[PDB]
């Protein structure tokens, strides 16, 4: 599948992908990548307030991936995520926006349907969850089963903190087991667009 990733934010977003790497996107810029069928565990995000040297090493305020421009692994929360797994059984791609590793930049993820989390989550973030440049999920910050769902299927459910996210972005995962209303599929062969600040 192809992914067009577009920055419509008024500020530079250093886009990142696992797998795929990373690119500086100033306002209005785009980066198109191919992710092969069968890839699972994949994600596209944006990073704010980065600084990189001529070799691409440095540090981002949000979403930092081991201090590289061209990521080779996941970023540090808080980071809004476009998650996907391609060509799964019955020729299905499974897509979602997740807030389980936090929020940093508003996002639209579109394929056979549009998913969008665009409200001002940073401006409204509870003080328990605030981070520089974003809003953490309570699971990242408070490590208990109530928010992290480690104790098995059905052992957790929505909390006051996850409802903060879900009330604002009903279609994105707000806690780890938030699948019924956050996990979507498209037919394999669909191509995708991820847009920052839609």
């Amino acid at each position: 599948a192809t992914f067009d990733i577009l920055n419509k934010c008024t500020y530079t977003v250093w886009a990142a992908a696992s797998p795929g790497g990373g690119r500086r996107l100033d306002s209005g810029q785009s980066w198109t990548i191919t992710v092969n069928p069968g890839t699972t565990n994949a994600r596209i995000w944006g990073r704010t307030s980065c600084t990189f040297d001529a070799n691409g090493r440095g540090k981002c305020e949000t979403g930092d991936c081991n201090g590289l421009l061209e990521c080779q692994g996941y970023g540090s929360p808080p980071n809004t995520l476009a998650e996907f797994a391609l060509n799964q059984p019955n020729n299905l791609d499974y897509i979602d926006i997740s807030l389980v590793d936090g929020f940093n930049i508003p996002m639209d993820f579109s394929g056979c349907r549009g998913i969008q989390c665009s409200v001002d989550i940073n401006g409204q973030c509870p003080s328990e969850l605030k981070a520089p440049g974003g809003c953490n999920n309570p699971c990242t910050v408070f490590k208990t089963n109530e928010y992290c769902c480690t104790d098995g299927p059905g052992s957790c459910g929505p909390t006051t903190y996850s409802k903060f996210f879900k009330d604002r972005c009903p279609d994105a995962y707000s806690y780890p087991q938030d699948d019924k209303t956050s996990l979507f599929t498209c037919p394999s062969g669909t191509n995708y667009k991820v847009t920052f600040c839609p």
